[PDB]
DNA sequence: AGCGTGGGCGT
DNA sequence: TACGCCCACGC
């Protein structure tokens, strides 16, 4: 069940706890509470704040599985879809 | 390619 | 609530 509604002007979206819903409304306030502490870029979260800090320090914690292949990355995702390119 | 960011799901 | 993972989409 997800009783927590958006109530914004066309919005459906519906969610299973409130902390879920105050997320996603920061997409309509366009709240940003987080700040870079290298560049003051502000974020919205501050999971995407972590990530974004990596830009900084070039740290890239996914290495490519390959042989042979020295690739690395700061994020998950970006792994998957190299991997997927090896195929 | 690199990364912002919206959403599912977890601890 | 704080904090964070993964995945997917769109530049
Ligand atoms: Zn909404
Ligand atoms: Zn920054
Ligand atoms: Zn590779």
């Amino acid at each position: 069940e997800k009783p927590y509604q958006c109530d914004f002007k066309d919005c459906e979206r519906r969610f299973s706890r409130s902390d879920r819903l105050k997320r996603h409304q920061r997409r309509h306030t366009g709240v940003k509470p987080f700040q870079c502490k290298t560049c003051q870029r502000k974020f919205s979260r501050s999971d995407h704040l972590k990530t974004h800090t990596r830009t900084h320090t070039g740290e890239k914690p996914f290495s490519c599985r390959w042989p042979s292949c020295q690739k690395k990355f700061a994020r998950s995702d970006e792994l998957v879809r190299h991997h997927n390119m090896h195929q």
